[PDB]
């Protein structure tokens, strides 16, 4: 686990460490003051030379110049301003029905298997859940993965994210069947962009027949592409949203369930809170979410130890002194919430999963914790995701208990994002016996 090697190095060699595992020499920077300086100013922008790995994968255009991978400030800001409209408080409030719907479908599907005996991959079920939410919420589409459909589509995502991590030259070293990987990954990326054309087409047709579709992310990514010569920019945003809008939430759900399977005390307390704030309501209202304070803590603590988005890069344009170390200009700086969250200098007993760290009255972590990143390039979807995941967790806590199958490991793996090494295979029982 490469991130653990970074952690080791940050601990042993200081807040600024030169690394060589990527195609360009980079430096990992782990003091909270440098985080503040570089992430909190629009003077510092993403390094396009690192972001090319998302832009294009094995030669095949993927994220392109969409909202995540465009690094130029002006070009980024023009699109960010348009797309922000799909994330207003009212927009998000109007997604509650979709969150509630898909979370309820997941729960019923799990309860149907809850005989303490049938193994279910919670990683897969949570990815199906997150994908059906995103497709419906952002694009008006029903993927129905919870109901067994669109398997090829989640496959294609897995292949291409594997591809991104595999592209690392120091890792993309010397094995034989790198040829098959290339074709499968290229083919997956083309598949996904074609899905995109189909879905955009659907929307365009609806509009031509005079339907009034409520404005969603799709509306705004179309709006951001008005004067375009072709649809490539549009499809870059489709891919951006499709992936960024479900993969990280699915990873974060899967980590949280995996970790809770060994935290019976925390679980009991989550269950009490659920019963208390939502009782036996079937659906959550938006006001309910704010009261799931303890669940909120658990989710936060889950992101400290297990941040799916584990790093971000900024271009250091000119030679500069950083925590005492001279860093050459034109150097990619890596900031890692994964690393900092596991340093005992920033967190006491860092490997202990302790939700009280985010308890009320506790001081907020100060530039040592950023699972949605910070500053102008922080996650546009943070509130959407925090809503989404509390809805899913609250529903599960209300109705089900999980036992991890013996032999399942607690480890992580990097496939672009971090996610559980194992599929979080569980057996399930209805809550209470
Ligand atoms: C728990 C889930 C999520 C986590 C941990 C997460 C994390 C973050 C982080 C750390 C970045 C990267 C910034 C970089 O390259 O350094 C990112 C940006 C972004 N995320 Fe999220 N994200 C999540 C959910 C979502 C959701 C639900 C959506 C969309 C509905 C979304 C959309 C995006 C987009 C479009 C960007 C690029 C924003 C910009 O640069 O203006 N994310 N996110
Ligand atoms: C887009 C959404 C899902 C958020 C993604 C957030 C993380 C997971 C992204 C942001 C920055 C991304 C990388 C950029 C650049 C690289 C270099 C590349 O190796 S290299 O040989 O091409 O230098 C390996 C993948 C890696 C580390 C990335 C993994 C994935 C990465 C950390």
């Amino acid at each position: 686990v490469l991130q653990d090697v970074f952690l080791d190095w940050a601990k042993k060699y200081g807040p600024v460490v030169r690394v060589n595992v990527f195609h360009k020499t980079s430096v990992i920077v782990t003091s909270p003051e440098s985080v503040k300086k570089f992430l909190m100013s629009t003077k510092y922008n993403k390094d396009s030379k690192m972001y090319r790995a998302l832009q294009t994968v094995f030669g095949e255009r993927l994220f392109g110049q969409g909202l995540v991978s465009e690094c130029n400030y002006e070009r980024w800001h023009k699109q960010r301003r348009v797309i922000d409209l799909a994330f207003s408080r009212s927009s998000l409030v109007s997604l509650m029905e979709t969150f509630n719907e898909k979370a309820e479908q997941l729960v019923e599907i799990l309860e149907a298997k809850a005989d303490g005996q049938t193994p279910v991959s919670m990683q897969d079920m949570l990815t199906y859940t997150a994908m059906d939410i995103l497709a419906k919420a952002a694009f008006g589409m029903e993927t129905s993965m919870l109901l067994g459909a669109q398997k090829p589509l989640s496959q294609a995502v897995k292949l291409m994210l594997e591809g991104i991590t595999a592209s690392r030259n120091t890792l993309a070293k010397f094995l034989p069947g790198k040829r098959k990987q290339l074709r499968e990954v290229r083919e997956s990326i083309r598949f996904l962009r074609q899905v995109g054309r189909d879905w955009v087409q659907r929307r365009r047709e609806a509009l031509k027949r005079g339907e009034e579709v409520p404005a969603d992310i799709l509306t705004q990514i179309l709006k951001a592409e008005e004067g375009a010569q072709d649809d490539e920019g549009l499809l870059d945003n489709f891919v951006t949203f499709f992936i960024a809008g479900h993969e990280t939430s699915a990873n974060h759900l899967a980590f949280t369930v995996m970790e809770l399977s060994r935290q019976p005390e925390i679980v009991a307390r989550l269950q009490a809170e659920v019963d208390e704030v939502i009782g036996s309501k079937r659906y959550l209202d938006f006001e309910d979410l704010g009261r799931l304070q303890y669940l909120s803590q658990v989710l936060k603590e889950s992101l400290r130890l297990y941040p799916p988005a584990w790093g971000t890069f900024r271009l250091l344009e000119e030679e500069t002194l950083i925590d005492g170390v001279r860093v050459p200009g034109n150097t990619p700086l890596l900031f890692s919430t994964y690393v900092m969250g596991r340093m005992d200098t920033y967190f006491e007993d860092p490997l202990t999963f302790n939700p009280d760290r985010f308890g009320p009255g506790a001081p907020k972590p100060r530039f040592t914790y950023f699972p949605f990143s910070l500053g102008h390039r922080s996650c546009i979807g943070q509130q959407f995701a925090q809503m989404e995941v509390k809805v899913v967790m609250a529903k599960l806590l209300q109705r089900l208990e999980f036992r991890l199958v013996p032999g399942q490991r607690f480890g992580l793996q990097e496939q672009a994002t971090l996610k559980p090494l194992d599929p979080v295979l569980c057996t399930l029982r209805p809550r209470g016996w």
